[PDB]
């Protein structure tokens, strides 16, 4: 049933092949838009978060279905709703990734994910973008995308509680963008009252939905980017329920398959660039719980909900600087991507979860290879994954563990005295492996449009598009840069009338 061809073809329904098919629909409401994913859809409408299903059985099915190719070792563990590599992720005498996972549904992960949107602050953020004013506005942008929002939690009884006992032991010399303030997040309210998160329903929109020149394939896995002529061509795409392939010609050809497929298929379709996979780079994560002191009960508490989220303490956010390379949340515990503890029943809200992330030392060695002969469960080319801590990065993550036992303890009464730093992959924010660069020098794999050098009309888009050292949640920047290439993609479409 796929098209014979059309204008853009997009591979990848999280929020960054969601961003291209909604800035399409707005700037380019004339071109036609194909989207795969090798995912079911497993929400409604699809690429809704899980949390929207209200019975539980079928809340845990919709994780089950996205958890890979089988889905149809209890010390490496994978999150519900996600998978980890069967083998390949790790080198002998290296760190490697070992919990690196991946999610397949319409959606992607944000289907799962737990919706923080900081921007980048200081060296995290893109210069060539920063100087020109165009990161401040794509940044807008993305966050109009996301609908992202600091207030959803300012209701709650026990709102500021966290912020204000954050900034009581804040240095002076912190100005706003670096003080300690609400996390914005990628958040709305149902129609029928509860607070959940938003993903590719958001992103996509009723604009999207409503797009007749849109179309949306599930289980569709594409193997090959077509080039031809020098340029980008089409996809090859399987039916995963027949098995059946078929090419879909096109003059645009976006791939958002995350920031380690995205690099597969670009290695199986023959478009290889020196950069491609190279620079990949994780978040060491180190977590924390405590208990809040202090702590006004609540006489009628509601009594979680059967959807969404919570009120309690909400997310705050505890920003990264030059000075103190961490970003840094703490959370109420339905909203941390990390199971830390269990909320006292006597107390609910009281145990909190904190997060602190480092950047990375990038590396020419650190990133995902590929092999010729062996395959994964989608069929497509194996990845092993080379990744190696420096000295710097285990002098940052020791300044990671002392810090955030100080931001805890400024909260409360620590679960454990001391932080856990969690496997390598665990941040699920991988970055680098298609990295836009300002020139085609072998030390990138795409332009500030995202677009592949050597491989005019192909594009890429995700985490893997960011090409310096961050710490902060990636998704809001790839979603920027990805608002950046369909506009860029708007501008070529609008100009074919010649
Ligand atoms: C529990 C959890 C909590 C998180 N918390 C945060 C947070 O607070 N802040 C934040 O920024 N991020 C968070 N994340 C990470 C966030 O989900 C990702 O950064 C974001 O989803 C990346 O979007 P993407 O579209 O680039 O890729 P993805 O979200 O992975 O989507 C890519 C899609 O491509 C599809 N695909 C891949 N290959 C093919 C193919 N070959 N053919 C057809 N389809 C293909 C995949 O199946 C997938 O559906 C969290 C993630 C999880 C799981």
């Amino acid at each position: 049933v796929y098209p014979a061809q059309v204008d853009v073809a997009i591979v990848g329904s999280g929020p960054a092949g969601a961003t291209y098919a909604r800035i399409l629909s707005e700037r380019a409401s004339s071109a036609t838009i194909a989207m795969f994913e090798v995912g079911p859809t497993v929400s409604d409408p699809p690429g809704a978060h899980v949390k929207n299903i209200a019975d539980a059985d079928e809340r845990a099915h919709a994780q089950r279905r996205s958890e890979g190719p089988h889905a149809r070792s209890a010390q490496r563990r994978a999150r519900p709703g996600t998978y980890l590599l069967e083998s390949g992720y790790q080198a002998d005498g290296e760190d490697g990734l070992p919990v690196a996972a991946f999610s397949s549904n319409v959606g992607g992960m944000a289907a799962h994910w737990t919706g923080a949107c900081p921007r980048p602050n200081d060296s995290e953020r893109i210069g060539f973008l920063d100087e020109t004013g165009e990161l401040d506005e794509l940044l807008s942008e993305g966050e109009r995308l996301l609908g992202v929002t600091t207030d959803a939690f300012d209701a709650s009884p026990y709102a500021g509680i966290v912020r204000e006992r954050l900034a009581a032991v804040e240095d002076a010399h912190r100005d706003a963008d670096e003080r300690v303030q609400r996390m914005p997040l990628a958040v709305h309210r149902r129609d029928d009252g509860p607070l959940v998160w938003s993903g590719s329903d958001v992103v996509l929109g009723d604009i999207t939905r409503g797009n007749p020149n849109f179309t949306l394939f599930d289980e569709s896995l594409v193997t090959r980017v077509l080039v031809e002529d020098g340029r980008a061509a089409g996809v090859v795409v399987t039916d995963v329920r027949t098995g059946e392939r078929r090419d879909v010609r096109a003059r645009f050809v976006v791939v958002a398959a995350d920031a380690l497929r995205t690099p597969q298929l670009l290695w199986a379709s023959g478009i290889r660039p020196d950069a491609l996979g190279r620079y990949l780079n994780d978040q060491a994560q180190i977590v924390f719980a405590v208990r809040m002191r202090d702590f006004t009960p609540v006489v009628d508490a509601d009594g979680v909900p059967q959807t969404g989220l919570s009120e309690y303490t909400g997310v705050t956010w505890v920003p990264f600087t030059d000075d103190m390379p961490f970003h840094g949340q703490v959370m109420q515990l339905d909203a941390s991507p990390v199971k830390l503890a269990d909320d006292d029943p006597a107390a609910p809200g009281s145990i909190v979860g904190l997060g602190l992330f480092c950047a990375k030392d990038l590396q020419a060695s650190d990133r995902v290879a590929f092999s010729d002969s062996d395959v994964d469960g989608y069929g497509m080319p194996a990845m092993q994954l080379h990744y190696t801590l420096s000295d710097r990065d285990h002098a940052t993550i020791d300044r990671a563990k002392a810090e955030i036992v100080r931001l805890g303890k400024a909260i409360g009464d620590p679960l454990d005295d001391r932080p856990f730093v969690m496997p390598l992959g665990a941040s699920l924010h991988y970055q680098g492996t298609v990295r836009m660069g300002l020139a085609d020098d072998g030390a990138s794999v795409c332009s500030p449009d995202s677009e592949v050098w050597g491989a005019p009309g192909l594009f890429v888009a995700g985490n893997g598009v960011i090409p310096t050292a961050t710490a902060c949640n990636p998704t809001l920047t790839g979603v920027a840069l990805a608002v950046r290439g369909a506009r860029h993609i708007a501008d070529e479409i609008t100009a074919d009338l010649a």
